[PDB]
């Protein structure tokens, strides 16, 4: 086996879960430590159910930048009993581009999937859903509803969680190592 197929799948392994909120199913990332991230229109409350059990949530931060404006992404502390495996160090320092991504998708309804959605680009401002977002990035592939969350990656480095689409494109909210500092 290769070694973008073997590090996708090893980030599902370790890193990225498959969980429900009231809101629905999502594709969780396990960052390090305690701490994940799911995009915020996930809602997560005081427990979020992640593969087989209901785990309860320490504390979220929504992100906002400077001029107050969303992100769209929760940092959870967890309390669970892992540590998740630190993958900071491929999570870029600053909102990175990049060429033939994947986006890794893991859902109860859609487990392991692999989605081929290229190149990413910066996009910047997006209206998701009435919602003004900021620091994005925009694939031209046709991503659908469920697989928010789901982690855009790319000779390993993480660079994106999924958060929308218009049907013809997808969207993703940009990450960047500061923010799980
Ligand atoms: C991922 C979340 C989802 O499916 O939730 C229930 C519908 C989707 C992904 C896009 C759906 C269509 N194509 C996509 O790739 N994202 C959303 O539905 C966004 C619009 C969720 C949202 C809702 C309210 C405020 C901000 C974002």
């Amino acid at each position: 086996m290769g070694p973008s197929l073997d590090f996708a799948l090893s980030l599902l392994r370790r890193n990225v879960r498959q969980v429900q909120t009231d809101q629905g199913h999502f594709t969780m990332l396990g960052v390090r430590d305690r701490l994940a991230v799911l995009p915020r229109h996930s809602q997560p409350g005081k427990t979020i159910w992640i593969e087989h059990k209901l785990v309860n949530i320490l504390d979220a931060v929504e992100l906002v930048d400077e001029q107050g404006v969303n992100l769209e992404l929760t940092l959870i502390t967890l309390d669970t009993n892992e540590k998740f495996r630190d993958i900071t160090k491929f999570i870029p320092e600053n909102i990175s581009t990049a060429s033939d991504a994947t986006l890794v998708i893991n859902t109860e309804h859609m487990p392991s999937m692999f989605v081929p959605v290229g190149d990413v680009v910066q996009y910047g401002f997006l209206n998701l859903s009435g919602k003004p977002t900021h620091r994005t990035m925009m694939y031209n592939f046709p991503t659908k509803a469920g697989q928010c969350g789901g982690v855009v990656t790319s000779v390993g480095k993480v660079i994106g969680i999924h958060i929308g689409g218009n049907g013809r494109q997808g969207f993703c909210a940009g990450l960047k190592r500061s923010y799980f500092a």
